[PDB]
Protein backbone atom coordinates (compact mmCIF):
# COMPACT_ATOMS: atom_id res chain seq x y z
CA UNK A 1 0.00 0.00 0.00
CA UNK A 2 0.99 3.94 -0.44
CA UNK A 3 3.65 4.15 2.53
CA UNK A 4 2.03 6.11 5.37
CA UNK A 5 4.58 8.79 6.97
CA UNK A 6 5.71 6.42 9.41
CA UNK A 7 6.62 3.93 7.16
CA UNK A 8 8.14 6.20 4.42
CA UNK A 9 10.33 7.62 7.97
CA UNK A 10 11.56 3.53 7.99
CA UNK A 11 11.73 2.81 4.56
CA UNK A 12 14.51 6.09 3.82
CA UNK A 13 15.93 5.23 6.94
CA UNK A 14 16.49 2.11 5.18
CA UNK A 15 17.84 3.16 1.84
CA UNK A 16 20.55 4.97 4.11
CA UNK A 17 21.19 2.15 5.98
CA UNK A 18 21.76 0.03 2.85
CA UNK A 19 23.88 3.03 1.65
CA UNK A 20 25.68 2.81 4.10
CA UNK A 21 26.95 -0.97 4.58
CA UNK A 22 26.81 -0.74 0.52
CA UNK A 23 24.39 -3.38 -0.63
CA UNK A 24 24.23 -2.64 -4.22
CA UNK A 25 21.42 -5.84 -5.28
CA UNK A 26 19.10 -4.39 -2.11
CA UNK A 27 19.69 -0.63 -2.67
CA UNK A 28 18.21 -1.39 -6.17
CA UNK A 29 15.26 -3.33 -5.05
CA UNK A 30 14.01 -0.69 -3.19
CA UNK A 31 13.64 1.10 -6.00
CA UNK A 32 10.59 0.96 -9.00
CA UNK A 33 11.52 -1.23 -11.96
CA UNK A 34 11.24 2.22 -13.76
CA UNK A 35 12.13 4.56 -11.42
CA UNK A 36 14.10 7.49 -12.18
CA UNK A 37 16.95 9.47 -10.10
CA UNK A 38 18.15 12.77 -10.32
CA UNK A 39 21.22 12.98 -8.60
CA UNK A 40 22.69 15.62 -8.10
CA UNK A 41 19.06 17.20 -8.80
CA UNK A 42 19.66 19.58 -12.13
CA UNK A 43 21.77 16.85 -13.70
CA UNK A 44 19.93 14.51 -16.45
CA UNK A 45 17.99 11.90 -14.79
CA UNK A 46 18.83 8.35 -14.67
CA UNK A 47 15.78 5.68 -15.67
CA UNK A 48 15.61 1.75 -14.37
CA UNK A 49 17.04 -0.44 -12.46
CA UNK A 50 19.86 -1.40 -14.52
CA UNK A 51 21.04 2.49 -14.69
CA UNK A 52 20.29 2.62 -11.14
CA UNK A 53 22.53 0.09 -10.32
CA UNK A 54 25.16 1.07 -12.12
CA UNK A 55 25.20 4.10 -10.92
CA UNK A 56 25.42 3.16 -7.29
CA UNK A 57 28.03 0.18 -8.46
CA UNK A 58 29.99 3.18 -9.72
CA UNK A 59 29.83 5.08 -6.30
CA UNK A 60 29.86 2.56 -4.44
CA UNK A 61 34.73 2.45 0.76
CA UNK A 62 32.05 4.65 1.77
CA UNK A 63 30.28 5.58 4.77
CA UNK A 64 26.60 6.96 5.36
CA UNK A 65 24.62 8.38 8.26
CA UNK A 66 21.35 10.58 8.57
CA UNK A 67 22.19 13.88 10.15
CA UNK A 68 18.95 14.76 10.91
CA UNK A 69 14.76 13.01 11.10
CA UNK A 70 13.49 12.01 8.03
CA UNK A 71 10.53 14.37 7.25
CA UNK A 72 7.59 12.39 5.80
CA UNK A 73 4.32 13.24 4.39
CA UNK A 74 1.17 11.53 4.14
CA UNK A 75 0.79 11.13 0.12
CA UNK A 76 3.62 8.49 0.06
CA UNK A 77 6.77 11.34 0.17
CA UNK A 78 9.43 12.36 2.42
CA UNK A 79 13.00 14.06 2.40
CA UNK A 80 15.71 13.62 4.84
CA UNK A 81 19.19 14.81 5.74
CA UNK A 82 22.33 12.86 5.60
CA UNK A 83 26.16 12.77 5.32
CA UNK A 84 27.89 10.72 2.69
CA UNK A 85 31.39 10.13 3.83
CA UNK A 86 33.68 8.56 1.04
CA UNK A 87 36.94 8.26 -0.66
CA UNK A 88 38.63 9.51 -3.82
CA UNK A 89 42.17 8.25 -4.82
CA UNK A 90 43.38 7.73 -1.40
CA UNK A 91 42.05 10.90 -0.11
CA UNK A 92 38.95 11.19 2.13
CA UNK A 93 36.35 13.40 1.68
CA UNK A 94 32.50 14.38 2.25
CA UNK A 95 29.18 15.19 1.57
CA UNK A 96 26.23 17.12 2.76
CA UNK A 97 23.01 16.13 0.95
CA UNK A 98 19.30 15.94 1.37
CA UNK A 99 17.05 13.07 -0.96
CA UNK A 100 13.26 13.48 -1.42
CA UNK A 101 11.44 10.33 -2.65
CA UNK A 102 7.95 9.58 -3.87
CA UNK A 103 7.32 6.14 -3.25
CA UNK A 104 4.43 4.10 -5.28
CA UNK A 105 1.54 2.18 -4.37
CA UNK A 106 4.09 -0.67 -3.64
CA UNK A 107 6.55 0.45 -1.39
CA UNK A 108 8.99 1.02 -3.74
CA UNK A 109 11.16 4.50 -4.51
CA UNK A 110 9.28 6.13 -7.40
CA UNK A 111 11.60 8.52 -8.22
CA UNK A 112 14.35 10.45 -6.05
CA UNK A 113 16.47 14.01 -6.21
CA UNK A 114 19.18 14.15 -4.48
CA UNK A 115 20.41 17.85 -3.92
CA UNK A 116 23.43 18.56 -3.22
CA UNK A 117 26.93 20.19 -4.99
CA UNK A 118 30.39 21.27 -4.84
CA UNK A 119 29.38 23.80 -1.81
CA UNK A 120 28.04 20.80 0.40
CA UNK A 121 31.53 19.17 -0.70
CA UNK A 122 34.94 18.80 0.99
CA UNK A 123 37.61 16.68 -0.74
CA UNK B 1 19.66 36.60 -12.91
CA UNK B 2 19.30 32.40 -11.86
CA UNK B 3 20.73 32.27 -8.70
CA UNK B 4 24.09 30.10 -8.60
CA UNK B 5 24.41 27.37 -6.11
CA UNK B 6 26.27 29.96 -3.75
CA UNK B 7 23.31 32.54 -3.69
CA UNK B 8 20.62 30.00 -3.13
CA UNK B 9 22.39 29.28 -0.38
CA UNK B 10 22.58 32.51 0.91
CA UNK B 11 18.62 33.30 -0.24
CA UNK B 12 17.50 29.91 1.69
CA UNK B 13 19.00 31.40 5.01
CA UNK B 14 17.71 34.70 4.62
CA UNK B 15 14.42 32.93 4.31
CA UNK B 16 14.86 30.71 7.56
CA UNK B 17 16.49 34.06 9.05
CA UNK B 18 13.15 36.86 7.95
CA UNK B 19 10.77 33.47 9.44
CA UNK B 20 12.67 33.46 12.44
CA UNK B 21 12.22 37.11 13.14
CA UNK B 22 8.59 37.35 11.66
CA UNK B 23 9.22 39.78 9.09
CA UNK B 24 5.97 39.03 6.98
CA UNK B 25 6.50 41.59 4.32
CA UNK B 26 10.24 40.54 3.84
CA UNK B 27 9.53 36.81 3.81
CA UNK B 28 6.72 37.76 1.20
CA UNK B 29 8.85 39.95 -0.66
CA UNK B 30 11.40 36.97 -1.61
CA UNK B 31 8.16 34.93 -3.09
CA UNK B 32 7.60 35.51 -6.81
CA UNK B 33 3.94 37.66 -7.41
CA UNK B 34 2.42 34.27 -8.75
CA UNK B 35 4.32 31.70 -6.45
CA UNK B 36 3.14 28.23 -5.10
CA UNK B 37 3.55 26.87 -1.51
CA UNK B 38 2.78 23.35 -0.44
CA UNK B 39 3.29 23.32 3.39
CA UNK B 40 3.17 20.69 4.22
CA UNK B 41 3.52 18.85 0.89
CA UNK B 42 0.46 16.59 0.09
CA UNK B 43 -1.66 19.73 1.20
CA UNK B 44 -3.54 22.07 -1.26
CA UNK B 45 -0.79 24.83 -3.13
CA UNK B 46 -1.79 28.01 -2.14
CA UNK B 47 -0.99 30.78 -4.73
CA UNK B 48 -0.17 34.19 -4.83
CA UNK B 49 1.67 36.70 -2.64
CA UNK B 50 -1.44 37.54 -1.11
CA UNK B 51 -2.25 33.81 0.08
CA UNK B 52 0.77 33.33 1.19
CA UNK B 53 1.08 36.45 3.48
CA UNK B 54 -2.23 35.28 4.61
CA UNK B 55 -0.80 32.07 5.50
CA UNK B 56 2.79 33.28 7.31
CA UNK B 57 0.73 35.96 8.91
CA UNK B 58 -1.47 32.99 10.01
CA UNK B 59 1.33 31.28 11.57
CA UNK B 60 3.59 34.20 12.42
CA UNK B 61 6.03 33.67 19.45
CA UNK B 62 8.07 31.55 16.88
CA UNK B 63 11.73 30.54 16.56
CA UNK B 64 13.32 29.36 13.12
CA UNK B 65 16.92 27.73 13.11
CA UNK B 66 18.85 25.73 10.17
CA UNK B 67 19.73 22.51 11.56
CA UNK B 68 22.27 21.74 9.12
CA UNK B 69 23.42 23.38 5.57
CA UNK B 70 21.26 24.14 2.67
CA UNK B 71 21.89 21.55 -0.13
CA UNK B 72 22.16 23.77 -3.17
CA UNK B 73 22.17 22.81 -7.01
CA UNK B 74 23.47 24.53 -10.28
CA UNK B 75 19.93 24.92 -11.46
CA UNK B 76 18.15 27.66 -9.24
CA UNK B 77 17.11 25.08 -6.33
CA UNK B 78 17.88 24.16 -3.09
CA UNK B 79 16.73 21.93 -0.02
CA UNK B 80 17.49 22.88 3.80
CA UNK B 81 16.85 21.22 6.98
CA UNK B 82 15.41 23.18 9.91
CA UNK B 83 13.42 23.47 13.11
CA UNK B 84 10.71 25.63 13.98
CA UNK B 85 9.78 26.40 17.96
CA UNK B 86 6.36 27.83 18.47
CA UNK B 87 3.53 28.74 20.97
CA UNK B 88 0.19 26.87 20.92
CA UNK B 89 -2.24 28.21 23.33
CA UNK B 90 0.64 28.65 25.45
CA UNK B 91 2.47 25.40 24.74
CA UNK B 92 5.84 25.45 23.48
CA UNK B 93 6.10 23.03 20.67
CA UNK B 94 8.87 22.10 18.03
CA UNK B 95 8.39 21.19 14.20
CA UNK B 96 11.67 19.40 12.17
CA UNK B 97 10.80 20.10 8.33
CA UNK B 98 12.88 20.71 4.93
CA UNK B 99 11.89 23.02 2.50
CA UNK B 100 12.60 22.71 -1.19
CA UNK B 101 12.37 25.71 -3.08
CA UNK B 102 12.91 26.49 -6.65
CA UNK B 103 14.17 29.99 -7.91
CA UNK B 104 13.34 32.13 -11.09
CA UNK B 105 15.17 34.06 -13.63
CA UNK B 106 14.99 36.95 -10.84
CA UNK B 107 15.99 35.54 -7.77
CA UNK B 108 12.74 34.80 -6.26
CA UNK B 109 10.69 32.05 -4.94
CA UNK B 110 8.41 30.10 -7.74
CA UNK B 111 7.83 27.14 -5.75
CA UNK B 112 8.29 25.75 -2.01
CA UNK B 113 7.46 22.67 -0.63
CA UNK B 114 7.86 21.88 2.58
CA UNK B 115 7.92 18.04 3.84
CA UNK B 116 7.03 17.33 7.30
CA UNK B 117 3.90 15.83 9.22
CA UNK B 118 2.66 15.15 12.75
CA UNK B 119 5.95 12.53 12.80
CA UNK B 120 8.10 15.68 12.88
CA UNK B 121 5.90 17.65 15.55
CA UNK B 122 6.24 18.16 19.57
CA UNK B 123 3.67 19.48 21.16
Amino acid sequence: NLPTAQEVQGLMARFIELVDVGDIEAIVQMYADDATVEDPFGQPPIHGREQIAAFFRQGLKVRACLTGPVRASHNGCGAMPFRVEMVWNGQPCALDVIDVMRFDEHGRIQTMQAYWSEVNLSV
